[PDB]
């Protein structure tokens, strides 16, 4: 050791394409694809193999198995069924639950002892069956949350004010694909204050705001419309917040947490601001939410408690 | 102007993975995707760009069309037919160079006058084409040619070795498929000769190389056979050659070039060892071939030519 | 052309700071180096050059003359004088304009045509006399303003908070190295407002970030009490800068710009935000000042209007 | 826990030059900074510090001391004194010696258990005493050797050949100084062998590159001369290195390796081609060196076995 693994259980488009992120950005010495097709993880370890020497530097890429989680850092959890039409949001929680149980129980077996990320949908409550089933501490339990959600509204709201989405200082909390709200109050625009832009004499209202966190939140359904899936957004998510962790970084994004009395809430994962580093969730930060924002998040957990339900 | 504008025309695997580092790794500000199926370009374009706020430096990603070719430093030509069951090479030639002749045409009319990077299966062949349809300097049209397989051969080779790919210099060259060839007497491993390493006292032997070569040779049937296609290589190596043009390098590709009596042959676009950078190909590097890589690269040649005589 | 040159003015250690930075991050095609101390500005050139091989991508580094400014993109002037005891200020303005006068000329008489970027001390007043004396549009004559200054306060502020550095939105505006002053009515830690984090039931505080506030402003001298100059902050800001230019990024950095009406203020650089891209400041942002800031940013125009006098 | 700590020992300009590349591209999460002169460590400290925030991501920089080593993963020792005016090679040796003999104690009494990589002249010998005194594994104490000298080589051999430094193979071996050598015959300029290259009908040919060579081996005493030190290539040089082996990259670097054997020779550590990885020197690769080389590799050795009698 002295070194990074990780490992990625999960093989499709979402897994894979975070994979490429970390061989562009030589994120991890280790890393190993696992899937239940075999000869799917093999064929995607040899093509992404294939990549790293013209990589800025090398990973080793392998396909391997749960007995590799032994000594890994960082387990990513991208496997799982999607939601069938005839199905229900509590339908597609009861067959990954079921699924993460399994997947969860053998990496424990493997004598794993490091941090795990989720990114299967429905994520927070996965996050939470990850953590009942794994029995680790609820910091080292991590799911991608709102990153991404928070990542499409900088994006919309970057092309909106024309600023570099690097500048945009904006966030949306809540549950990922169910309940998400944008964080208005806490909108800056390069520096400036959404309420300044606002309130100026422009062509800048909340109407059109209104619109961008509309298409944030169907924004999956829009790319799934027209190439079938989405990926290379979520990819890169957990690249941002794989790099938070191994790096050390202590930086905040809205990761799927564990809520112990912030925003007067408790015993739920749910996206919000967090600390992380190399401990994982550091903490929660909890900031000052407008009425109107702290409505939506109580109603967001509500929800949440409701779709939970099946694994409680 | 002082900016760099990328177009990438076919927006299947293997163009959207080429995005996915140039996003990742930040190369050209602007990045245009176009595709006959306009639903499929746009929701790449959605999908890869809410993977820029996350990424290291903004790039403008977005769905255009041809006209957006005219201020493009650089075409990317991804787009084209798999080889379905049923038809021959001849076949595939036929209709490829069909096709990549309309689009060419389409590009010109734009105005366009950049450098073309042609990724598309017959890849030697279908630059030719560009370059006749076209009408531009030769050094200015250029095909990936075995720029993946001389990775996929540091690769293996790093692995057999046990050293970091980066450290092997291997090439191989001729027509990208069944007559390519490993440049055998000019591959050494880290600072030490091949020679040298197979006459020393060692497990390492020519005969468990030549297997490796084989292996790297049809890497792509294998890698198909288990995910469905291939992507990834072959996304990472048409970046490294996008940065040795964007970025000036003067850097050694075996990309495609137009030969004009180096290795005593002339008249092909073939994989040979190239100075690149922002004018195209600088000049091509002759290297003295052992007697067995003359005469199989004189056969990859005259194979390649009588291939080619549906287009000619 | 279709690549970045970079010429450096001034070769001492901040120069060759932001050189090296350059390097490393291998910015620019070409990095072009002048000084009246030619044998100076050789060995540097050398010794840069000699980084380059093991830099992430190359660079071309030479030793040049004013001629080299001709097809040069960008120009950063770091050349001048440090203030003397028994000098005032103005006497530092007098000495540094003369100096300027004749740099500028010889430089806009290699036939130039690109965005200066001003370092040297002092800054906001240099920038001035380079625009006058250049006869460039405002917009392309920019000086690195107080971002060095709301670096250090970014990570003055992450130690106080324990978050990154990079999780810190905090802004310096003003006049580097006389009257400058913190926008804390703009500060964010990660999310939180800084009113917030204040209001709570904690142990931050006012005074805290007032002390913090003055370790900014007398870093400089703290710095050269312990190691006899500053250079390695500059010099990561000046880095900073050029990629917002040279790649287009959009970004809002508290540069020296020109005035005309922003802040009821006009006709004079100083440092505010600004959005910088390709073409140089594209606009000044009008952040909404609590009434202190307004009155300390009123009071640093005026000192600095006082000071100018010379050059007007 | 899970993260990189170098510490630095010597904060002069090599010092500073390293932690600067080290801040720039972001290699390890903690990076401390150790030296006799406190004050000057205070201020190197604080002036690395307020780039971080403009660098691509956080490294945590700070003045510590010796204790700080416990847990420290890799440290730097570039502290001791130049020779001055009036001193003999073996003054140089006596002293530095004496000096790193005192520091290196230091070091392990505080627990430190990682890996020494070595900057100071005479680098060969300075860490045959490192390893001497501090009673650890010779595969984890480096001295950077010709690391530098082999890219100054590269660099000027791509002038030379038109060709990006980054594709020409060429390394130096042997004692760093006046008896190192080039490897004439492993050099590749591109995949081109160089014997190919002299032969050929052009402007090339052995003598341009035995005067090339002279400039590298001596190229310290011009850059000295100019700008009254040398520390830009050393500090690029040490940074990679230290790539090497905290990224385990399994790397050929001319790192200065305790020989047992290799080359017929043995009990010095002196520059040779070796494996670099987590571990340290995972192994030295022997190459074939032709007749002069061989002879010229004795003579390097038996000289700074010479050398080296005060300290033997």
């Amino acid at each position: 050791k002295g070194i990074n693994r990780v490992v990625l259980v999960g093989t499709g488009a979402v897994g894979c394409s975070y994979a490429y992120c970390m061989i562009n950005q030589a994120v991890a010495e280790e890393f190993v694809l696992v899937d239940v097709n075999e000869a799917k993880a093999e064929g995607e370890a040899m093509d992404l193999s294939h990549a790293v020497p013209f990589a800025p530097a090398p990973t080793r890429v392998w396909k391997g198995s749960y007995e590799d989680c032994k000594d890994a850092d960082l387990v990513v959890i991208t496997a799982g069924l999607p939601q069938k039409p005839g199905e229900t949001r509590l339908d597609l929680v009861e067959k990954n639950a079921k699924i993460f149980k399994q997947i969860v129980r053998s990496i424990m077996d493997s004598g794993f002892d490091g941090i795990f990320l989720i990114a299967t949908n429905p994520v927070d409550i996965l996050t939470y069956v990850t953590w009942k089933e794994s029995g680790l501490p609820k910091e080292r339990v991590i799911g991608s949350g709102t990153t991404l959600d928070s990542a499409r509204f900088r994006y919309m709201l970057g092309e909106y004010f024309d600023i570099g989405p690097h500048n945009i200082h904006a966030y949306i909390i809540g549950e990922h694909g169910d309940t998400e709200l944008p964080v208005w109050s806490h909108v800056s625009v390069g520096i400036q204050k959404l309420q300044t832009l606002l309130e100026k004499d422009n062509t800048y209202n909340q109407e059109d705001l209104d619109k961008i966190f509309i298409n944030v939140r169907d924004a999956a359904y829009h790319i799934i419309e027209r190439k079938g899936a989405t990926y290379y957004g979520i990819g890169m998510s957990l690249l941002r917040v794989t790099k938070a962790i191994l790096n050390d970084e202590n930086s905040v994004l809205t990761v799927s947490a564990y809520l112990e009395g912030q925003y007067g809430q408790k015993d739920v994962y749910i996206g919000v601001p967090a600390v992380l580093n190399r401990g994982g969730v550091r903490e929660i930060l909890e900031v000052e939410l407008s009425e109107d924002e702290e409505l939506k998040f109580d109603h967001s957990v509500q929800v949440l408690k409701e779709t939970m339900a099946p694994v409680l």
